């Protein structure tokens, strides 16, 4: 997990719960980076969320667990890790339950800039298959990151 390091931006997200990743949903994030310590059992996100209008520039702290997930605590509990890592890219599963207690099965894909490739959208289907999440649920995230970098 030490090849999570690095400056990242959202490319895409997909989940059950559509409205979550939408425009206003409280889970519709653009990275901005991750910082790994101790062999990255402890994994600091920096991204960007809009709320109430504004961009909210945020850090959070994702701690490894033994069954090698990492969990975070932002818009409820989070549980997550990667699919599948590549130097440009890394595909991540996420199990948000929030304040209601309504779970919200998410795909995000992490990216050093450009849109996925036809390979990349290929294994982001298989995956987006595999978890149960909906094809049309599969949102360009990179088209409306609009906070400073």
């Amino acid at each position: 997990f030490a090849e999570l390091q690095g400056k990242w931006y959202t490319i895409v997200i997909a989940a059950d719960n559509l409205e979550k990743i939408e425009e206003g949903g409280p889970l519709r994030f653009y990275f901005r980076h991750i910082d790994c310590y101790k062999n990255c059992s402890e994994m600091e996100i920096t991204f960007y969320v809009i709320t109430n209008n504004q961009c909210s520039k945020t850090t959070v702290i994702g701690y490894l667990k033994g069954n090698g997930t990492y969990e975070t605590q932002f818009e409820g509990n989070n549980i997550f890790q990667p699919l599948y890592i590549t130097s440009d890219k890394i595909f991540f599963t996420n199990k948000n339950m929030d304040r209601a207690g309504q779970e919200t099965n998410m795909i995000v894909v992490a990216g050093k800039g450009n849109a996925l490739t036809p390979e990349e959208n290929e294994i982001l289907v298989q995956f987006a298959h595999e978890k149960k999440i909906p094809v049309e649920n599969i949102l360009n995230i990179l088209a409306t990151d609009t906070c400073p970098e």
